[PDB]
């Protein structure tokens, strides 16, 4: 019976590396020298439990060398975005789970029927949701721009964009209750203790619109929902 085959690849070089890379968009490795200590052990349980993103191991001196390292320690490998993201330290199956899952995907992203279901999940969290119209020709400006700010507050919030979608986005605006005044606007939401959304007002900049809209929350501010 050909089928069964662990869910975390440990490749003894670069090339190996590589190959489980190929075979899995995105994908996290994790450098043990004795794979021996129950942290490793934790860390094989974590990966298997969830199989969204590939997982490998290393423990050849050779590949610190290609990476500079000289010691221990986790990364995840994006297409886009960062690529590399090494593990603080503490190696535990829980908070591996959530950094792997939280970072498997990129510092933002479209709404789209993909992302609906990505969205209910994020396990409480903080993310501002902007709606453009068409989005094309300003993709390269706002990304570099988006892509700035999210570094900024990178782990804290995570800057979604929506597109204008006036025909599939037909039921999102009746959720919205929005319709031909349907125009550009910047939205944020929340999780937490409950689902609320926050709805726009004021008119700035289109990075000092949102920037704006974190600071406020982040300074303490009431709670949106509604206008008073």
């Amino acid at each position: 019976g050909p089928l069964g085959s662990p869910a975390a690849t440990t490749l003894p070089d670069g090339a190996a590396a590589e190959s489980l890379v190929e075979s899995s968009e995105v994908a996290v490795i994790g450098f043990f020298k004795d794979v021996e200590s129950d942290s490793a052990k934790q860390f094989l349980q974590a990966a298997e439990a969830i199989d969204d993103i590939p997982f490998g191991i290393t423990s050849n001196s050779d590949v610190f060398s290609k990476y500079q390292l000289d010691k221990d320690g986790v990364v995840l490998f994006k297409k886009f975005d960062e690529g590399r993201n090494n593990f603080e330290g503490e190696v535990t199956k829980e908070n591996l789970l959530d950094f792997i899952k939280h970072n498997q995907l990129p510092l933002v992203i479209e709404f789209t029927e993909q992302t609906a279901p990505k969205i209910f999940g994020g396990e409480i969290k903080t993310h501002i949701l902007l709606f453009l119209p068409k989005s094309v020709s300003d993709y390269d400006g706002k990304l570099s721009n988006f892509k700035t700010a999210a570094e900024s507050f990178k782990g804290k919030i995570l800057f979604i964009f929506i597109d204008s979608d006036h025909t599939d986005n037909q039921r999102i605006l009746e959720f919205f209750g929005l319709k031909k005044e349907e125009c550009p606007a910047v939205r944020l939401i929340t999780l937490e203790e409950e689902m609320t959304k926050y709805k726009p007002e004021s008119e700035e900049l289109t990075a000092e619109r949102i920037t704006e809209f974190c600071h406020r929350f982040l300074e303490g501010k009431i709670k949106p929902h509604l206008m008073s």
